[PDB]
């Protein structure tokens, strides 16, 4: 199978690589939002109001 599973091997992951690529910058871009959201801004609402 060495002559197609050099192949599918080498074509699997360099569609691997690419897509994490995009996860990656997905996550790192939600990351401080979600905790902007979350977390910073429930805090100033408390300290002020409650």
């Amino acid at each position: 199978m060495d002559p197609q599973l050099e192949r599918q091997v080498e074509t699997i992951r360099n569609l691997v690589d690419s897509y994490m690529a995009i996860v990656n910058k997905t996550v790192r871009d939600l990351m401080p939002k979600t905790i902007m959201h979350l977390m910073i801004n429930n805090t100033k609402e408390f300290i002020f109001s409650e």
